[PDB]
């Protein structure tokens, strides 16, 4: 009477129907309900996500050390969403955002809404008010840790010291998720690591996608290589990983990506020390090749094409 796979499929079906699609899924599964997504600005990361970018109407947490590339991403996400004619907001509580660099990553700063809250409650509240107006495609909250409660900011005491900030972030997400779904706005929370920062406790359970950003290399001193791990993903098989270069003053390196993904996917052969594409001499050294691809825009484009074809 028992047929495991048939039994298992009925279970999984019932599992998803009780808690939502993605509640449980095989790892090497392969996605085919394409969603709506905001390209991460990193081709590899987008693939790692399984859906070509950050899902819309979802809560995203991008945690990691400082200077590991979180912001560059989130900014790119913003820029992409704008090109698609979407409106963006930045709840800033760190006062660090460099708008000049932002423009360089393609963000139309002038049309970017910026807010600088007086308290964690206010910050979250301001963000909720914006979200449920349905005019936003994306909203970035800088620094989960800066969401310090009012009582704490204001004088208050050594008593009734509490874990108020976490509960602050819980109640907030509790009601701002439903809205995010209806609205369809993607909310990226930037969590600088140094509970994963007190409020990251609740974020951990409310995020549909959680990215673990790390600084790994240091491609002279041009820029540095980042590695992201999709530790949580309720919309595609989780745990995938991606890598990309962010040069100083520049955002995520396109050519860089292409050179990497092109290599691993065989489109560009890499005789040790010398990169070649369809018999073309690309140059010795990822950089001489990055350059090559930067200058001979025509190549790379066909290689971006070929790689895009082979995947999605
Ligand atoms: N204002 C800038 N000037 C020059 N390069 C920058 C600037 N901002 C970002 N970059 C580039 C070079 C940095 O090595 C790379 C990583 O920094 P960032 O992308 O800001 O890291 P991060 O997102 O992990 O920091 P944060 O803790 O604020 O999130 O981005």
């Amino acid at each position: 009477a028992p047929d495991r796979e048939k039994a298992l499929e009925l279970a999984m079906a019932q599992i998803d129907k009780n808690f939502g699609k993605g509640s449980v899924m095989r790892l090497g599964e392969e996605v085919r309900q394409p969603i709506s997504v905001i390209p991460t600005g990193s081709i590899s990361l987008d693939v790692a996500l399984g859906i070509g970018g950050l899902p819309r109407g979802r809560v995203i947490e991008i945690y990691g050390p400082e200077s590991s590339g979180k912001t560059t991403v989130a900014l790119h996400a913003v820029a992409n969403a704008q090109a698609a004619g979407g409106i963006a907001a930045f709840i800033d509580a760190e006062h660090a955002l460099d708008p000049e660099y932002a423009k360089k990553l393609g963000v139309d700063t002038d049309s970017l809404l910026v807010s600088q809250p007086d308290t964690g409650e206010q910050a979250l509240e301001i963000a909720d008010m914006l979200v449920r107006s349905g005019a936003l495609d994306i909203i970035v909250i800088d620094s989960v840790a800066a969401l310090v409660p009012r009582a704490e900011i204001e004088g208050e005491m050594g008593d009734s010291h509490v874990g108020l900030q976490a509960r602050l972030m819980s109640q907030a997400l509790r009601k701002m998720t439903g809205a995010l779904n209806n609205s369809g706005t993607t909310a990226i929370f930037i969590n600088n690591l140094r509970e994963t920062t007190t409020g990251g406790k609740a974020l951990k359970f409310y995020a549909s996608v959680r990215l673990d950003v790390r600084r790994i290399e240091t491609l002279d001193a041009v820029g540095n290589r980042t590695r992201v791990k999709v530790v949580k993903n309720k919309v595609s098989p989780p745990f995938k990983q991606a890598e990309f270069d962010i040069l100083y003053g520049q955002g995520i390196s396109r050519e860089g990506s292409l050179i990497d993904m092109g290599v691993e996917h065989g489109f560009i052969r890499k005789s040790g020390s010398w990169f070649t594409y369809e018999g073309e001499q690309l140059g010795q050294g990822k950089e001489n090749a990055r350059k090559f691809l930067l200058e001979n825009t025509d190549v790379a484009n066909e290689i971006e094409k070929k790689i895009k074809e082979k995947l999605g």
